[PDB]
């Protein structure tokens, strides 16, 4: 995989929403775009909450995506507008990038990108052009809009810069870089927005950054319903209490199983280290951490550390005062998954008569599990999550992060207008509720 992203070649006119875009950044700027580029958001299938733990995702890329219009500029500034009134303008001219975590305004995702391809590359000079950004993708909602603007600027600045990366260098970049937003993620997000391929579903491993494609079922659609309960990971800690929590667990793992702890940070490594499977690991797990809750001075003491190591060495800004930690759920919800995922595929790679069924079956698993183990759902999307099986849903299960946001779910062919309608009906009574395909990934887009 040294493949790069594509660059399509295209007559304006003949888009609507690039003329457009092409429109108000000659407004906005006196001037026409030199280039453009797009970055799909995307819908997890299952694995949730396991790439950061090391373990393979499946994940399809939407068509809802982020694209800008560029023009560089041979001056040290930096100007970024969007097509949404929300998002308020805005400037700079720093060599020193400045990215707030405090108020992870819209526009310092795009700086994450950038700046990641800056460093990259280990230059310190801003790259000067202007920038219309205009997404399609609902806004934190489960489906990766932050990870779309970043990608996009990403590939926007690389291409400013004139410079050459493969597609997974791009989304190992990015997938670094995204965390200067403060939070603590995994590389699903980025990877297939920059790997996806239309018509097909991916399996993302990590270490190394791979991409496999999966076929999905023949007769079922994939609906995305939005819960309507807006999650800002960045403005809230559960995303990265999770993570640590997980840091936690596979330490503590390694340590019981008697390995190097201290160099282990991820779940999955453990498993690594022992040469066992999941399922094997569920059992040691099970063995391995007690359900009640730890708590921080117990943890110092099961590793043979300090409160200040915890606290330092170990512990995030936003984690420090954390009382309780769950381990033994957050490992128990891992482990599952990734066997999960593994299966899913599998099957899908199978083909048996009672597929959907099955596959069904496997994603109201990683439902309940997320919501009981990991408990990153919400009421809302617990409602959504039945209303829909209450009218065809084979399968449905909250979507990326959880805490509100979507849900996908398999509705078989024909139930779909109901569904949609009953759901609508339901839960509602083309934006918060509606069908989707396998997309295709991040490209830049000339006007030839
Ligand atoms: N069109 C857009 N323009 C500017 N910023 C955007 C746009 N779309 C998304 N964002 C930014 O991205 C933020 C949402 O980030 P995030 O919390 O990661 O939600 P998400 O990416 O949709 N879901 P998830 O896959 O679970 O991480 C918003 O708060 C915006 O700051
Ligand atoms: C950008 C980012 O952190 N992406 C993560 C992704 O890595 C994954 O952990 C997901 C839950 O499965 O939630 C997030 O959106
Ligand atoms: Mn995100």
């Amino acid at each position: 995989a040294t493949e790069s992203p594509a660059t399509r070649r295209v007559q304006v006119a003949e888009h609507p929403r690039l003329l457009k875009l092409k429109e108000m950044f000659n407004s906005k700027f006196g001037s026409i775009p030199k280039f453009y580029v797009r970055a799909p958001g995307r819908v997890n299938i299952i694995g949730e909450h396991i790439d950061y733990c090391g373990y393979s995702v499946l994940p399809m890329a939407v068509e809802q995506d982020v694209l800008i219009a560029v023009e560089p500029v041979k001056t040290y500034a930096l100007q970024l507008a969007n097509t949404n009134p929300l998002y308020p303008d805005f400037s700079t001219s720093a060599n020193n990038i400045q990215i707030d975590k405090t108020k992870p305004l819209w526009h310092n995702y795009f700086l994450c990108g950038l700046k990641g391809i800056q460093e990259h590359f280990g230059l310190s000079n801003l790259t000067g052009m202007n920038c219309l950004v205009d997404g399609n993708i609902p806004p934190s909602s489960g489906l990766s809009s932050s990870s779309a603007l970043v990608c996009c600027a990403g590939l926007v600045t690389l291409t400013v810069l004139g410079r050459n990366l493969s597609k997974v260098e791009l989304a190992e970049i990015c997938a670094k870089s995204e965390r200067y937003i403060g939070t603590e993620g995994g590389g699903m997000d980025q990877s297939i927005s920059f790997l996806a391929e239309e018509g097909t579903a991916k399996l993302i491993e990590f270490s190394p950054l791979r991409a496999t494609d999966v076929k999905l079922p023949s007769g079922a659609v994939f609906v995305i319903a939005n819960s309507c309960v807006e999650m800002n990971k960045a403005a809230t800690s559960h995303f990265n209490i999770r993570v640590m929590e997980c840091r936690l667990a596979a330490k503590l793992l390694a340590k019981y199983k008697s390995l190097q702890w201290d160099k282990v940070l991820r779940l999955e490594e453990v498993q690594a280290k022992l040469g066992i499977s999941l399922e094997e690991m569920l059992l040691v797990t099970e063995d391995a951490l007690h359900p009640e809750p730890y708590n921080p001075e117990e943890i110092c003491r099961c590793l043979g550390i300090s409160l200040e190591e915890l606290r330092t060495q170990i512990l995030s800004p936003n984690t420090q005062d954390v009382l309780i930690f769950k381990l033994y759920q957050r490992a128990k919800h891992v482990y599952s998954e990734a066997a999960r995922v593994l299966q899913f595929k599998k099957i899908c790679e199978e083909a048996p008569e009672n597929m959907v069924q099955l596959l069904g079956e496997l994603m109201n698993q990683s439902h309940m599990s997320c919501r009981d183990m990991y408990e990153c759902s919400c009421p809302e999307l617990d409602q959504l999550v039945d209303i829909c099986r209450k009218f065809g849903a084979q399968g449905s299960r909250l979507t990326g992060a959880g805490w509100g946001g979507c849900t996908v779910s398999m509705v078989p062919a024909d139930k779909l207008p109901s569904f949609l309608a009953n759901v609508h009906k339901a839960y509602y009574q083309k934006q918060s509720l509606f069908a989707t395909k396998p997309g295709g990934g991040a490209l830049v887009l000339l006007e030839a």
